[PDB]
């Protein structure tokens, strides 16, 4: 109900709809009278809901050519099996480590046991990982999508090791995935999420700080930030993390075990993503970036 944040399913722009479950969104780009992309690939389990928003938007969905992709977790790929068998035209767009990720038998056999804790039903028949409509994009590298559509790939690791977002340079809208953290729905501000190395995460928000103004965020769930939300949103995800590592000095010069400080922060932020993450992975996550704090 915050003007600032763009949070419903259906068209969020002239170019742009967001698909699915605000939560664990897939947006719609239209880049001609005959072309759309995807950005986000969301969880296995909103396969038929995801399909069902796209046939209503897209009436023939070989039409839909390109699906990007910020980074390798479960909740960012785990519609890719499912759906691009429904798209015959489409290319997954991905960084390099993104795409060893679905060629490691070992990283994908963990996306789908995540996504399958989420079954309410049963799955569409799905490719193999290995055999996805993939191509390797690169730091820097121009998405030419369509006549009124270039994406820049920007290398954004920190929150992942392969983590990248898109940078729509015509209308100063950034798909940033998880490199800002998690939106706090409540309370307007980012809470982190360093799950793989503080510094890189540090550093990706310094580089994404210095893109032109933005006219409208997009992180990996909660819908479409704009306003101030998205000129200043790189730079608040900074003050945020430090804001974190601080509390977590504070309290750990006070003599108390990680476990406290993670517990009270699965407590306070573990109700947004309940409905697409297991609670003791929330747990599980806040007390690892504790530790990558901790030591970093
Ligand atoms: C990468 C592989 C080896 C291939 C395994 N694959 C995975 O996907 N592991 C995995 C990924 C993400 C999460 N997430 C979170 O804890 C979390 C917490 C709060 C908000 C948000 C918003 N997004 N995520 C979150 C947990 C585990
Ligand atoms: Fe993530
Ligand atoms: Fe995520």
């Amino acid at each position: 109900s915050h003007m600032l944040r763009l949070s419903a399913p259906g068209q969020l722009d002239d170019d742009l709809c967001l698909l699915g479950d605000v939560q664990v969104p897939v947006f719609l780009l239209r880049l001609g009278e005959a072309s759309w992309a995807l950005v986000e690939g969301g969880i296995s389990r909103d396969a038929e809901l995801v399909w069902a928003d796209l046939c209503r938007w897209v009436a023939d969905p070989s039409q839909v050519h390109y699906w990007l992709i910020t980074h390798k977790h479960y909740d960012h790929c785990g519609l890719l099996p499912y759906l691009c068998p429904r798209l015959p035209n489409v290319q997954v767009l991905a960084s390099e480590r993104t795409c060893q990720a679905w060629k490691s038998e070992s990283a994908v056999r963990v996306v789908e046991r995540l996504n399958r804790q989420l079954l309410r039903q049963r799955l569409p028949e799905a490719c193999a990982w290995d055999a996805l409509p993939v191509r390797a994009v690169a730091d820097g590298e121009w998405l030419e999508l369509g006549p009124r559509h270039r994406l820049q790939v920007i290398e954004a690791h920190g929150h992942s090791d392969d983590h990248v977002v898109f940078y729509d340079v015509r209308r100063r809208r950034l798909f940033c995935g998880d490199a800002l953290g998690e939106f706090d729905e409540a309370e307007g501000v980012w809470r982190p999420l360093v799950f793989d190395d503080m510094e890189a995460y540090l550093e990706s928000l310094e580089r994404l700080q210095r893109l032109p103004t933005l006219l409208q965020l997009i992180p990996g769930h909660g819908g479409l930030l704009r306003g101030r939300l998205a000129a200043d949103g790189a730079e608040s995800a900074y003050t945020e993390c430090l804001r974190l590592c601080r509390r977590l000095l504070w309290r750990q010069s006070m003599g108390e075990s990680l476990d406290e400080l993670s517990e009270e922060l699965h407590r306070a932020w573990g109700g947004q993503s309940v409905d697409f993450l297991p609670g003791e992975l929330h747990l599980g996550s806040m007390r690892r970036m504790l530790e990558i704090l901790s030591r970093q």
